């Protein structure tokens, strides 16, 4: 509970306290009006005037409590805007300072370098897996003869109705630009 | 909970707090409008004006809370992009450094060697299993006479309708290239 | 609300595209994790057969 | 999504092909594990009969 949060709490409460006072005054206007009727019936005109004065007083008091409640509510609304924007300003100031740190220890030139390296290292890993696969391929070469694989593909293609020959080997812009590179 | 995660949490919460404030203001516009009607019916025009002023205030306050919620949400979205890309950058920097290590202790020349060796060693194992099998074959030679195996194969082929003779022994490009190697 | 709707729309395309990028990276790191394991096991087979 | 779909397609062909390679190796290491056991047992039979 901050200092301004404590004040906000107190102001919100004062506004409710005033609103309750206006309700109590409205309830007692009704109760005093009921007593004027009873006094008029009994011909007690002095007691009737005492209740009439109470009823008019309670009426007018309620309008005052109600209006001050409106005022204290407006203030409390404004103090809420100050409490929240103060919190947001503090959090932004914190984001600004933590990013000022991080962007120093990892500036753009250093990211440039890290990214370049990441790229180049995965190129070496691709070179590495190719030569592992090539080695397994030759190690197990007699377990997969070329001609047997080609014939199984042809059989499976014929059964599928695919018009292709599997023993044989199987853009224009690139060819145009190649010809330009020759012609220059 | 990182420093920026703490800030993100606070900003996401401030945005919700503001959104709730706009809902409360909308609810109280409706409640104050209801009181204007009751006051007009009773001819309390001073109380009617107090509620009218509250209703218009609560209306306009809600638009302010709503708009500030939108702003704080936008900020929190951006801080989320910073929190996540900071995590990704850290993980990439870690991948880059661990691969820098591994590619040193197992460079391409050393993989070259390991693969060559793997290949050559399984060639010796193939030489070894051939000579084990040859030895078992001769050890048990009188339990499998050639002529008996040939006759059983012929019997099984005849029963299957296969037109083949089992006692007798059973590409063009290779023969062409062989002839080229002779002719040169 | 119109400004929020257009903001949330455009934010989602950004989150989605960065997810695609981080996924691609993670796919590549999976190829490095597995081929590292295979390379270690082959190196072990090579030495035990030696 | 089109870029993700084409990436996931092409990644699967790579995973599948490397699985084939690692399987082939594992088949060969199985031949070495078993013939090593047989060679040991024969060497034992030879020495007990001697």
């Amino acid at each position: 509970m901050s200092n301004m949060e404590k004040h906000l709490f107190n102001l919100k409460f004062a506004a409710k306290e005033l609103s309750r006072s206006a309700k109590k005054c409205d309830k007692e206007e009704k109760a005093e009006k009921a007593k004027i009727k009873k006094a008029i019936q009994k011909g007690n005109m002095e007691v009737a005037r005492i209740h009439a004065e109470n009823a008019i007083r309670q009426k007018n008091q309620a309008v005052n409590f109600l209006r001050m409640s409106a005022r204290v509510d407006a203030v409390a609304a404004r103090v809420q805007t100050a409490v929240t924007m103060g919190k947001v300003t503090k959090s932004m100031a914190g984001v600004v300072k933590s990013m000022d740190a991080t962007l120093k220890t990892m500036n753009l030139e250093k990211i440039s370098a890290l990214m370049d390296k990441f790229e180049h290292q995965f190129e070496t890993l691709d070179v590495q897996t190719q030569q592992m696969e090539d080695t397994v391929s030759s190690t197990t070469t007699l377990t997969t003869p070329q001609n047997q694989v080609d014939m199984l593909l042809q059989e499976m293609a014929d059964e599928a109705g695919l018009d292709l020959n599997m023993e044989l080997p199987q853009d224009e812009l690139s060819q145009r630009l190649a010809r330009l590179r020759d012609q220059v």
